[PDB]
């Protein structure tokens, strides 16, 4: 109940809600069925339009005007955002040549440099070079700020995901917005666009900027506003507050525009309807900017222009039905569009079985449009697993196209042209990023970044601390001109041992034999010197990663690699080779096939057995540093150590072996040498953060050896590639993956032919971020360069996308 008998006079957008019954004047009480029975009279005025004319000018002030033109406006704070330009011959801010804001210009009693968020609703990253023409003011704020090429958004690149993550830092599968639509199971409640459930705050979790921002004492404008203001009122209702006196006045604030995402539904995002929509956009722009030079605030506030999530042609007839691949259809409930998410329509059907659901829709179709995954199959760069409102079963759908359950859901629920929602990767998905103010830099063009790595960035504009999210503080200070924030790398937890040779090869009873047997002062010092670390500044570029848990494991010396050897997982953590440019690419020798050798310098207790392997006809075993790439005959016994060894389902054995014999070799030709680090992952609850011991829930069959649900490696090079690998003066070029470990290769369609038709094409799909190693695997990376640390960082966050 609302008793909308009070009164807005003088609370005209006010910035505390007042709780009910009392009835409210703020930006949001239209949402909510509760403005006070005046607030359109008095709080929407639209008498005379949004722009002084010259007879405007110097007009006695009548206040059922929108805006107004006479000469008290200024004190009042309520000019028309264009008076000074009609009346007081200024010109328009697009107009100004652009000079460099080296230091805050702000008017006294501004304690801070104000933050201003302008965002834009399905504002695809093209659109910046492909509209250019017809948007001045954003084009002047992209060329004089810094900008990005595009922004990352975060997967599903739905808006209210995508909002929420800007907002809070966090991934959608924590913050909670894991979709447009939503289920949740232990509230048994919906959430839905249209409706009032959304407005629950059980929904949303983390801490976003605006209460972020109150609680260290800085006030914020309310972000959201009510779909009916017009976007001028939004704009002089910031411009209002921003005269408000200084114990009063927000330092942060924001508007959104429901354009051009709007449209680009209507009519694909470059329909020739899609124009006017840019147009319209900067017109705004150029009205806060104008008013922001009224105030004498325009080189003063940080404005930052930011975009949610692109937009794709997709067409009704695109559009693939489960009715085509499914018997059951009527017993699951399908999320729909440009992703798919399954679930049982009643949790009373124990007939319900995902296993035979993912089966029907796996390459059944030649040319199918979708691919299911259980959603811990999913690539780990998505993040998208870990809340109990994602159905296990989820589908990966095509750019420009859509999943439905039955065709009578596309004609009785074509009538649109663009959509978004895709994997965050794809070119169409991506969106803008402009910073333009005194505390970004001047005139800068900076990499693409994920927009996870915002939220540290504004509470750094803000001088806030941020709550804990996902980005990496310090990898967006190359955005900044100041106010950076100077990280620590990370303290190592547990250091390693270093173990020489202890044990006889006589007490090792593993069950592993090899025709090692055939058997020197030349090469019997130059081997000691090897198992001592005599090449290890070749093979370990970057410095040893650190360990940031409690743990025990060896360092391990070879000629050809070096491995942090787990004495718990009875495996490395990691393995570091490096292969140049000329190395060359032997096979393994017929008589070596299945040669295992126990490493002399390790227990038996803590070393891997093969007798558990041959009793295990499911698992099968690899290796980290391939013998395919030994430098020598016998530096290639090395390679067959029992320390090597690690767990491989055959069917990924198939992927494992193409890649370290085919496509490492590859990489260091096109890279003039590579510094590879490859090891296991373990995450079975799929929360993106590295098992604990305790939380494996599979072992190689009758023994202590825990089998990896991933296997990542690391390839590091050069940026300058006229400069190989290991003499590389400069800035570093990475990419990497994160390789799901299954025992059948069913995601890959065309898995039945040859490697070189489908593996890399996996592996592409798998590329990761090392910062998504490090999570996964409680590593630190990269701690012994010439680099600064935030450039590292910026290196950390990189993926390597493989789009065009
Ligand atoms: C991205 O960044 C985020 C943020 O840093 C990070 O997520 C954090 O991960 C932490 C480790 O997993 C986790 O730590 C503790 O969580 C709870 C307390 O959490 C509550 O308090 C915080 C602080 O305000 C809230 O933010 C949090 O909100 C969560 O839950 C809400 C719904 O309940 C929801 O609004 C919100 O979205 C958020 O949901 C997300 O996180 C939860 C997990 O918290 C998931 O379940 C959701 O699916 C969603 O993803 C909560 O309100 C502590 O109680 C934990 O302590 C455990 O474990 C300890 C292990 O050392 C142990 O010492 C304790 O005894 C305790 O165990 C108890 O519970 C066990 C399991 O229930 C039980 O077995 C045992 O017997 C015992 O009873 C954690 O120490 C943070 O909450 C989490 N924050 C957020 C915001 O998500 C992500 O990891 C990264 N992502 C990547 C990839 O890096
Ligand atoms: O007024 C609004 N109407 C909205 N709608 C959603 C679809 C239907 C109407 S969202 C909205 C405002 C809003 C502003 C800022 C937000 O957080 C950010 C964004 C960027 C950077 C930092 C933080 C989040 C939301
Ligand atoms: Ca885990
Ligand atoms: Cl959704
Ligand atoms: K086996
Ligand atoms: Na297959
Ligand atoms: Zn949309």
């Amino acid at each position: 109940w609302t008793a909308t008998s009070g009164s807005c006079k003088g609370r005209c957008f006010e910035l505390q809600e007042v709780g009910p019954p009392d009835c409210r004047c703020d930006n949001l009480c239209k949402s909510y069925s509760s403005c006070c029975h005046d607030f359109d009279e008095l709080c929407l005025k639209t008498a005379r339009g949004w722009e002084c004319t010259k007879d405007r000018c110097g007009e006695v002030r009548n206040e059922e005007n929108a805006c107004h033109c006479s000469e008290d406006c200024l004190s009042r704070g309520d000019c028309c955002t264009n008076y000074q330009v009609v009346c007081k011959g200024e010109s328009h801010w697009v107009d100004d040549d652009c000079e460099e804001i080296k230091v805050p210009e702000c008017p006294a009693g501004f304690v801070r440099p104000p933050l201003i968020i302008f965002s834009v609703d399905g504002f695809r990253a093209s659109y910046m070079k492909k509209g250019s023409k017809v948007m001045p003011n954003i084009e002047k704020l992209r060329s004089c700020g810094t900008h990005a090429p595009y922004m990352r958004p975060v997967y599903p690149t739905k808006t209210f995901p995508n909002l929420y993550t800007l907002a809070t830092g966090l991934y959608p599968e924590s913050h909670g917005i894991v979709g447009n639509s939503m289920y949740d199971p232990v509230f048994d409640a919906s959430f839905h666009l249209r409706g009032r459930e959304k407005f629950n705050h059980r929904w949303w979790g983390g801490q976003p900027l605006w209460i972020t921002a109150t609680k260290q004492g800085v006030r914020a404008g309310t972000f959201f506003w009510s779909v009916s203001i017009p976007h001028e009122r939004r704009i002089l209702t910031i411009l209002q507050w921003l005269s408000l006196p200084d114990n009063e006045r927000p330092s942060v604030y924001a508007f959104y525009s429901e354009q051009p995402d709007f449209s680009g539904h209507k009519y694909g995002p470059f329909g020739p309807e899609m124009t006017n929509p840019l147009r319209e956009i900067d017109k705004t722009v150029g009205q806060l900017m104008d008013g922001l030079k009224q105030l004498r605030l325009h080189r003063c506030v940080n404005v930052i222009f930011v975009g949610d999530h692109g937009m794709e042609d997709v067409t009704c007839d695109r559009t693939e039905f489960l009715s085509n691949y499914l018997t059951n259809v009527d017993d699951i409930t399908l999320v729909p569009g440009t992703l798919g998410r399954i679930r049982a329509k009643s949790i009373n059907n124990s007939k319900y079985d995902p296993k035979t659901i993912i089966a029907a829709l796996t390459c059944k179709k030649p040319d199918q449009h979708f691919k299911p995954y259980m959603k811990q199959h999913l690539p780990k760069r998505l993040h998208y697993a870990n809340n109990r409102r994602i159905e296990d079963i989820h589908l990966l759908v095509d750019r420009r196209w859509h999943v439905a359950r039955k065709p009578l859901d596309v004609y009785k629920k074509c009538f649109f042209q663009g959509d978004h929602g895709f994997d965050n990767k794809v070119n169409s998905m991506q969106t803008v990023f402009v910073g333009y103010g005194p505390t970004f830099k001047y005139r800068t063009k900076v990499p693409p970044f994920e927009n996870i790595e915002l939220y540290n960035v504004m509470c750094d504009l803000l001088g806030l601390k941020p709550a804990p999210n996902n980005g990496t503080h310090g990898s967006l200070n190359h955005l900044l001109r100041t106010n950076t924030f100077r990280p620590t790398m990370p303290d190592e937890v547990s250091r390693p041992n270093y173990p020489g040779i202890m044990y006889l090869q006589s007490e090792f009873d593993l069950g592993c034999t090899c025709d090692d047997k055939v058997e020197n002062k030349l090469e019997e010092l130059n081997k000691r010197l090897h198992t001592k670390g005599s090449t290890k500044e070749r093979h370990l570029l970057y410095g040893r990663p650190a360990v940031l848990y409690r743990t025990s494991y060896d360092i391990l010396y070879h000629t050809d690699f070096e491995s942090g050897y787990s004495e718990i997982f009875l495996m490395p953590l990691w393995t570091s080779y490096t292969i140049s440019k000329q190395a060359e690419v032997s096979s393994i020798p017929e008589h070596l096939t299945n040669c295992v050798r126990p490493d002399v310098r390790v227990s038996p207790g803590f070393s891997q057995n093969c007798l558990a392997y041959k009793n295990d006809k499911q698992m099968s075993y690899g290796f980290l540093f391939p013998p395919y790439l030994s430098s020598s005959p016998e530096a290639k016994y090395d390679a067959f150590l029992v320390t090597n060894m690690v767990p491989m389902y055959p069917a990924f054995k198939r992927v494992w072996a193409y890649f370290q014999r085919v496509l490492v070799k590859k990489y260091a030709s096109e890279r003039n040498g590579v510094n590879v680090i490859s090891g296991p992952i373990f995450d079975y609850n799929y929360d993106g953060l590295r098992d604990t011991e305790d939380e494996i829930k599979q072992y190689v069959e009758g023994s202590s050896i825990p089998v990896p649900t991933h296997y990542y490696s690391i390839i590091t090079s050069c940026l300058d590639f006229t400069q190989p690998a290991d003499k590389c003066d400069g800035p570093l070029s990475v990419s990497s993956f994160i390789l799901p470990h299954r025992p059948d290769n069913d995601e890959s369609c065309n898995s039945s032919e040859d490697e070189s038709k489908w593996v890399e094409e996996l592996m592409k799909m798998h590329t990761a971020r090392v910062r998504d190693i490090e999570h996964l695997t409680g590593l630190d990376f990269y701690r012994k360069t010439s680099r600064s640390y935030s450039e590292i960082l910026t290196l950390k966050t990189y993926l390597h996308t493989y789009e065009s």
